[PDB]
């Protein structure tokens, strides 16, 4: 049998009850990184959940940071949103709409609490532009290397030229624009980036020493980012034409992972937050039917020599979950979100070993610490299939899932 705890104060962040998560203190000991999951995005116990857990891992266990699916100049967006104290200082003006959505009341709460707290947290972006619009990082490039490398400016800007196309506000909608070029261009694109990189690798002894030593690093950084953006866009635009090799979808994930491994020895003392899907955090490859979707952050992030990684999944009983819809024509994201069908609970699911251990009708928290028969979990409105002992640290269970309000 498990650890298991009902913890009813799990959905409420204002009422809380420590004791009740006292059962996390083992796992969190001598971690560094630690993923808040969520089984689908848009669900609003989810968001009191991650609130409430956010609340705890930082004020017993002093927790800094806070890691977002957004691209590093999303995030430093949003970090202006959180300081400002300013006139009409509303997400709105911070946010793209697809970060809104996901992380609307997260991030409104997280103001107020940090304004109610006087406690202050970083801010980090692990992912790609969640647009997966290079714009912003190439033009941030093309700043830094005026100065560091003036040489390599008109390329970067021919590149900002080529790839000015990819201007969308979903993944789905740059994608579409990504598959709009012709195949000569895309090629242009992406290898004149890896000459960019090539050629800043081998310069880096010298382009550390102008102006400042960090222009070079993020100079890297963005060059990654748009790396990694390219290569999403196109790996998208096969898994819609049918050339979708098992096992693409990892690149975005490894990217996460490389973002979040870098910056967690450059800051040896950062105890970070992720806010993350079920299926990034997954430690194990992700799998609906046996075949390799993905391999996931999280198992990268678990081959971290120093273990102090750990992941903790979010999973709902509710009947109905908000589920993503392609496609959505007039949509701002090319996609909705629409209240459809939970997985069945089958007797090889957590949820049912969650049945049968702690209810239906309040919020549960258990370690996998133990063999069991559980061999599958709810993801989106599907399931995934995986040894659960060693996919996840913990798993956080709420009665039901509704769609988050904020997202229309």
């Amino acid at each position: 049998k498990m650890t298991w705890r009902t913890t009813r104060t799990l959905l409420q962040p204002q009422k809380l009850d420590f004791n009740e998560f006292e059962i996390l203190t083992p796992l969190v000991e001598g971690a560094r990184i630690v993923g808040l999951g969520e089984g689908a995005h848009f669900v609003a116990e989810f968001s009191l959940a991650r609130a409430s857990l956010i609340r705890y891992l930082v004020e017993r266990h002093d927790f800094n940071a806070i890691g977002l699916e957004c691209g590093a100049i999303q995030a430093s967006r949003l970090s202006e949103y959180l300081n400002s104290t300013a006139g009409a200082h509303e997400l709105e003006r911070f946010s793209d709409p697809l970060t809104f959505s996901l992380y609307g009341s997260v991030l409104i709460w997280i103001k107020s609490y940090l304004r109610e707290s006087g406690r202050k947290l970083q801010l980090v972006g692990i992912d790609l532009p969640n647009t997966l619009n290079p714009r912003d990082d190439l033009a941030q490039l093309a700043e830094i290397i005026k100065v560091i490398d003036h040489l390599i400016k008109p390329h970067v800007d021919e590149l900002t030229h080529l790839l000015a196309s990819i201007d969308g506000q979903s993944a789905v909608i740059s994608s579409a624009k990504w598959g709009e070029m012709e195949t000569a261009q895309q090629e242009k694109a992406i290898s004149g980036v890896t000459r960019l990189k090539l050629r800043l690798a081998s310069l880096a002894p010298v382009l550390k020493k102008h102006v400042n030593s960090d222009l070079f690093r993020k100079a890297s950084d963005r060059i990654e980012s748009i790396e990694y953006t390219l290569e999403t866009l196109r790996i998208m635009r096969t898994f819609f034409d049918g050339t979708s090799l098992e096992g693409d979808t990892s690149v975005r994930d490894s990217y996460m992972a490389g973002v979040v491994d870098r910056m967690v020895r450059a800051n040896p003392d950062v105890k970070i937050i992720l806010l993350a899907h079920n299926n990034n955090l997954q430690k194990t490859p992700v799998s609906f039917s046996g075949e390799l979707t993905a391999v996931p952050m999280g198992q990268h992030l678990a081959e971290r020599e120093e273990e102090d990684y750990r992941a903790i999944a979010f999973t709902h009983l509710g009947s109905t979950v908000p589920e993503m819809q392609f496609p959505s024509p007039g949509s701002p994201l090319g996609f909705s979100v629409v209240t459809t069908p939970a997985d069945a609970i089958r007797e090889d699911s957590m949820e049912q070993y969650i049945i049968d251990a702690c209810g239906t009708e309040d919020s549960c928290l258990t370690l996998t610490d133990a063999p069991m028969k559980a061999k599958r979990m709810r993801s989106q409105s599907a399931s995934v299939e995986t040894n659960l002992s060693e996919a996840f640290d913990a798993i956080v269970c709420v009665p039901s899932a509704g769609k988050d309000g904020l997202v229309d």
